[PDB]
């Protein structure tokens, strides 16, 4: 059955939440009769794409609905266990796409806690007791800081090489080296044994930040927290924002939002995502913002398109290409634009862009073509001109015969760093290289109506066929997308839109997330006698020996 | 078993033509000179035996020709340049054999790059034809790129649409962190076949210059004279003849003069066995030229790589390369002060340049490596990247017995002279660059430091008692040879790339782990896949789901 990202804390099965002042505790409870998915229980703290989907809101619910809230205790509810990681059973039974998916989303959802410590004022603690291993342990990297409890019942490992014969590739690798620092031949003793390390040896090694005597942890942790707290610049006074739940129609054919249709053609292969501006002019004054609340455009938008973002990455895997397309009133986009500029140090509207920039980020990594279509009536302006940077190929509709009816390109201030792609650039920055200028040419032309031909001129756009060449140029070069090897086009994007810097965040999709993929896909550790399958059944993996 | 070793005289796919400061190297691939059965190579299109002899051709205009100061790049065949990878060669190899052929030939073009910094040579690419996949990518390595302007000739890179595979020799890295092709376009370049000719290549950044075909020779002949001019390279200097690798196969190994490798087939390993200069090497710039070939550091260098070669080619399933060392640290200490004292000498940098490019394969290469310092060993200066380069290190404790006990030495060369591909040394990616650990480590270079010292400075993983060496080592070995070789291959990619990328790390990473697992699935390799129905007149039967 399809995946449904929508959930609210009335329905968590695994997560617990409470608040006491600036301190929210985030408690692990996973339910072991609550898989999304059949055919496996999560035991002892282990966790599947639903355990994630709660995650994921239950950070959202903190960083819009608690505003006085200022850092975040992750810990367990569970005797003996803080985390044992993505369920063992669960990746057996899964299909490649399914666990490549689930990578993909849970990297995010832990990416969001690092975006969150450096962009919502809040810190993350984790307070580990307990065994903390494989994708526990992934977890607690992504928090700002690591506490363990000192004594024999808890520990850290990655036990994903020698027991799964994976990775740890829910960023694992990357944060150990990246962020830890752990010396390499260090973690390499750390990630080819089963047997946790404990106490002063995880500090010492970096894979900790401090280990605490069990009578003292809980005190221990508490202070902590309020030290990291008043690193930040949240409101001592300020009532939340609910996050109210979407409305969404479901189709056969696609997906209806206020702010957003998505209409696939499954012969085609394509998913067409039309995003909606707002339909009257948006609030300028930040207390008309805050009362508006989650019908304000920009977050509401940024919900919906994240909802079916995440709905078709999961649910619909033929359709290989996204087109995008916009309607409405280009002035009103400005004005929403014009509204985040602004007010970007207000807590809400920073965290609305927050949510917009973690949504588009989605965007790139995305295993699905992306094309942008600027035709007459559409408004790629500020924010909307996003979707045709974030695009492999742009085209746009020039008008000879009729030139009142091309549409524009209208750039903002925000197409200039406020939504970085995780190479931590704009993505025109990106598409530019970097170079001055073209960006300059750019950046002079901010706010203009941008028209087809001088659009092309200035590289905003791939092409700009007129409307002879327009149906025949866009047709073939969608049936081409549609004829080639998905495979081929995944890579072939993966490596054009990172297009040359990298990062903490690009090398967990990239040099990481590739590798996994390719262990994911063979049979030492997906084959009926491998070493997923093996768990539990007393017998031996059987490997093919062979390096390549 | 595949051999690395050849000369011009054996050479089927290559001319080589000297004329003055410009050398040429015309692409003239033998149809029936495939290093495997069951294709031909038609129209200029390659297999590793080709990239064997190119690979080749480049080091003997390093260090056999100090006059040259560019090479031109062209074809000797009317109609094409270069073809690229050849398809049915691609649709009959093994995915390992797939897998290896792509990390040698992306070497073979990352040194072309690595000689125009540090060899001071220039490659120019002369288009005088067809120029398709593996073609461009060839290309695509060279200084620049001159395209005949004759209304047919195009570049192209057409695997994507035609192969279902990537440009994954380095393509698609270098159209754009090289050429800095605007993406759209490079997507539009990369999934078409026709590819693109004349000013939209200039323009689009593909190519440097395009010249009618009446003028072309004159315009690369000039150009290559210019690019000339920018090297310090001697005109009036005598070449160094890269004479024979003596080397021994044995059924458990290899016997060089300079290293031994002995395999236990049982155990999955195989044991580098390193040896120092047996006398103390020669000083003087004179006496190290007169050795030539057998000057020790690049007699060391050429046998080193071909074993590194041969066993990454011909030995799968012995996954874990141990590196030991014998004789005098003296006289590695003694090799390297004549390498930082001559290395403006352009022999001497071709030297370290060779050893620079050799020692870069080991941290690429899809082995675990363990470095075990025992007694009579000398992991000192140059010997000491071996410790360096290692997954793991341990080192020989002997509390009871400090004569036999051994030592690291560091020498100058460890602080940069042999860069892994992050452009990094290898102690300075072994500490994160951090000042602190690097300035304490520097500041005994020339000094004998003992098990106990080493480890505490982290130099090395563990310096166990000589009662729990034993043991420990067993076990660490018994536990790489019982884990699947598919997660630890990946576990060492990301563990010893632990932070910065470049255009290289790009290419062995993003790049190649991208087009690995597009190799491992049916949509390229199925008996009805891309690569198999080509020339068949049928269409490939793909499964359409994206991942």
């Amino acid at each position: 059955a399809p995946v449904d990202y929508r959930t609210d804390p009335s329905q968590y099965k695994h997560w617990k939440l409470s608040f006491n002042g600036p301190v929210a505790t985030l408690g692990i409870d996973i339910a072991e009769d609550g898989g999304i998915r059949d055919g496996y229980k999560l035991k002892l703290n282990s966790y599947d794409l639903g355990v994630d989907i709660e995650l994921h809101d239950a950070i959202q619910r903190i960083r819009f609905e608690h505003p006085e809230v200022r850092t975040v205790v992750l810990t367990s509810l569970k005797d003996r266990v803080f985390c044992s990681g993505a369920n063992i059973f669960m990746l057996g039974l899964s299909t490649h796409a399914w666990k490549v998916n689930f990578c993909k989303f849970t990297n995010e959802t832990r990416n969001g806690l690092e975006d969150s410590s450096r962009h919502s004022g809040l810190k993350f603690l984790a307070a580990v007791n307990g065994a903390c291993a494989g994708g526990g342990y992934e977890l607690a990297l992504a928090c700002d800081e690591i506490y363990l409890v000192d004594d024999r019942s808890s520990s850290v490992s990655l036990p994903e090489v020698p027991l799964l014969g994976v990775l740890p590739g829910t960023g694992g690798l990357t944060r150990v080296t990246d962020k830890r620092k752990v010396r390499h031949d260090r973690a390499d003793i750390f990630c080819t044994v089963v047997e946790g390390v404990r106490g002063e040896r995880a500090k010492a090694w970096r894979l900790v930040d401090e280990v605490v005597k069990p009578n003292q942890f809980d005190q221990a942790i508490q202070a902590r927290a309020l030290e990291l707290a008043a690193q930040s610049d949240r409101p001592a006074h300020a009532q939340g924002v609910p996050l109210t739940r979407i409305e969404r129609t479901d189709r056969e054919d696609g997906l209806t939002y206020k702010t957003l249709d998505v209409t696939i053609d499954r012969a085609k292969r394509i998913a067409t995502f039309t995003a909606k501006a707002p339909q009257t002019e948006p609030p300028a004054s930040i207390d008309a913002i805050v009362a508006a609340g989650a019908n304000w455009w920009p977050l509401k938008f940024a919900r919906e398109f994240d909802d079916a973002i995440l709905s078709m990455r999961t649910n619909e895997l033929a359709v290989g290409t996204w087109v995008f397309r916009t309607e409405g009133d280009a002035r009103h986009l400005l004005a929403a634009d014009a509204s985040l500029m602004q007010h970007k140090d207000h807590w809400f509207v920073r965290e609305t862009i927050g949510l917009l920039r973690r949504t588009l980020a989605r965007i790139d990594v995305s295993s699905r073509s992306l094309f942008a279509l600027i035709e007459p009536g559409s408004c790629f302006a500020g924010t909307f001109a996003e979707l045709a940077f974030a695009a492999d190929r742009t085209y746009m509709a020039a008008l000879p015969a009729n030139e009142d009816e091309e549409p524009a390109i209208t750039l903002s201030e925000v197409n200039f760093g406020l939504y970085p792609m995780v190479t931590h650039q704009s993505r025109l920055a990106r598409r530019f290289y970097e170079e001055t200028e073209p960006l300059d040419a750019v950046r002079s032309r901010i706010g203009q109506a941008i028209k087809p031909v001088e659009a092309e001129r200035l590289g905003l756009v791939t092409a700009s066929p007129d409307d002879i060449d327009w149906a025949d140029e866009i047709r073939i070069a969608l049936e081409e997308r549609a004829a080639m090897s998905p495979d081929a086009l995944t890579g072939l994007e993966a490596n054009l839109r990172f297009n040359g810097p990298e990062t903490m965040e690009t090398r967990i999709f990239g040099r990481l997330t590739a590798w996994q993929n390719w262990i994911f896909n063979r049979p030492n550790a997906v084959g009926e006698k491998g070493a997923l399958k093996v768990y539990g059944k007393g017998s031996k993996a059987q490997f093919d020996v062979s390096r390549v």
